[PDB]
């Protein structure tokens, strides 16, 4: 089996991407943030807190004639930026453009943190990490990939993020025609449960290609590309007027700017961001101070490779028996 779902950015920043899920019988179509650094399929219910819901679509378990509680299972989840989630566990069949599982383990908030409530776009998450992250308890669960991964016809899925468009996430073949050139293959550690791997170095613009490791996840579920400080000091140091505030949180740069394209190195073979994509906007409405979209990973304790990286690119999650990652031009 195969499934092609378009994900479509939630806004003009690309702040987070949306792909439709189909969710019990009949169909509950619910938009979730498709996440590869983590592991719960997670959505906003009849369950969810009142209070806490500002425009979400929910699900419903009692209106799906195949959903079922399983019983005695929670879940609570604290994410990268501080936010949270968590309620009680139903199986239920789960369809994403196509691909169909039964059994799959769909959590049902009963809370969720501000940011979540404050994201009406947003009904929940699909997560693409390897299925040691998931925090149902007392039984762990598997994802959706981990679910439909022996009836795929290759064991795979590949992410085409638009930038400031739609883009694509399929399951089980590999599209030929949406990228350029070669997809280059590089090694995986799954130890930490994330698509964790080492870049090959960086270029900042026209300068020259600089020979480093650097090891990160490759995350749909962020969205700017985090690095160590002193990369990202050497990309910033391009862009006059380009400065780091603590009160903002992270680089700023003048609105007026063109910035520099950035380059990722992916064995020998490279991926060009362009500059444009770096750009996130005024820090508020009518600043001409500008958010960037390479920040310093200084404070995480782990690299990201998020959307500001992956849009670039036409990127293969092998989730073989050793799993890798291809990254191609597109």
């Amino acid at each position: 089996s195969t499934g092609s779902a378009t994900t479509t950015p939630i806004d003009s920043l690309d702040d987070a991407y949306i792909t439709p899920v189909q969710i019990g019988t009949p169909a509950q179509t619910l938009n979730l943030d498709f996440d590869t650094g983590s592991s719960d399929l997670w959505v906003f219910s009849s369950e969810t807190t009142a209070s806490e819901v500002d425009g979400q679509t929910i699900y419903t378990p009692s209106k799906s004639t195949t959903a079922k509680l399983l019983s005695g299972a929670t879940w609570s989840i604290s994410y990268g930026d501080g936010s949270s989630s968590s309620g009680d566990v139903y199986t239920d069949t789960v369809s994403v453009g196509g691909l169909t599982v039964t059994g799959q383990a769909v959590e049902s908030a009963k809370k969720v943190s501000s940011s979540f409530t404050e994201d009406s776009t947003i009904d929940g998450l699909l997560g693409l990490a390897f299925s040691t992250l998931n925090t149902v308890s007392p039984t762990q669960q598997k994802t959706f990939f981990d679910n439909a991964k022996a009836s795929l016809d290759s064991p795979v899925f590949t992410a085409d993020l638009g930038y400031h468009a739609p883009g694509t996430y399929n399951f089980g073949f590999i599209d030929t025609t949406a990228y350029t050139g070669s997809i280059t293959y590089t090694a995986v550690s799954t130890k930490q449960g994330f698509w964790e791997w080492t870049s090959t170095g960086y270029a900042v613009g026209s300068g020259t290609f600089k020979s480093t490791s650097i090891d990160g996840i490759a995350d749909t579920g962020t969205t700017l590309l985090y690095l160590p400080a002193t990369v990202v000091s050497a990309y910033w140091a391009q862009v006059s007027g380009a400065k780091s505030s603590s009160s903002v949180g992270g680089y700023v740069f003048p609105c007026s700017a063109t910035l520099p394209s950035f380059t990722f190195g992916v064995g020998s073979a490279r991926i060009v961001i362009p500059g444009d994509y770096i750009d996130f906007g005024p820090i508020s409405t009518g600043s001409s101070s500008c958010f960037g979209g390479i920040q310093s990973s200084a404070g995480i304790g782990i690299n990201i490779f998020g959307d500001v990286a992956l849009k670039a690119a036409f990127v293969v999650f092998n989730g073989a028996t050793t799993p890798t990652l291809g990254f191609a031009s597109k």
